[PDB]
């Protein structure tokens, strides 16, 4: 897997971000990972901690997994790293996402992600209080 550069164009919530990617606009959505929707519990706080991060990043790159890389949307599928964090993996660790849609092919970083959800759990963080 390869990270590639892109600019923050627009938080959007916890788990989909407006980039620029080779010079056009997209819709991201992470990888492996579901937050919460604005209105439910845990969706303002998950917003708020993906928007601080990828806006307080000096570097945002991309890293497309060996499956598809547009869903039915026409939204892209992705792992976002804020200088060097990835974002999916830092939102699972604090307890403000969950680990989902996991589809053979695209799940590199699943163990990674579970480990965090683990750890997280085992904390009683966010949505697991
Ligand atoms: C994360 C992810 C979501 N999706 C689709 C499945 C879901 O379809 P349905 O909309 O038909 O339920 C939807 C969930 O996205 P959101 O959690 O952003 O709503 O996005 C994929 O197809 N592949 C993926 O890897
Ligand atoms: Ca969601």
């Amino acid at each position: 897997l390869h990270k590639e550069p892109a600019t923050l164009i627009k938080a959007i919530d916890g788990d989909t971000v407006k980039l620029m990617y080779k010079g056009q606009p997209m819709t991201f959505r992470l990888l492996l990972v579901d937050t919460p929707e604005f209105n439910e519990k845990y969706g303002p706080e998950a917003s708020a901690f993906t928007k601080k991060m990828v806006e307080n990043a000096k570097k945002i790159e991309v890293e497309f997994d060996k499956g598809q890389r547009t869903d039915k949307y026409g939204r892209g599928l992705e792992y976002i790293y804020a200088d060097g964090k990835m974002v999916n993996e830092a939102l699972v660790r604090q307890g403000l996402a969950k680990v989902a849609y996991v589809y053979k092919g695209n799940n590199t970083h699943e163990q990674l992600l579970r480990k965090a959800e683990a750890q997280a759990k085992k904390e009683k963080l966010n949505i697991w209080s």
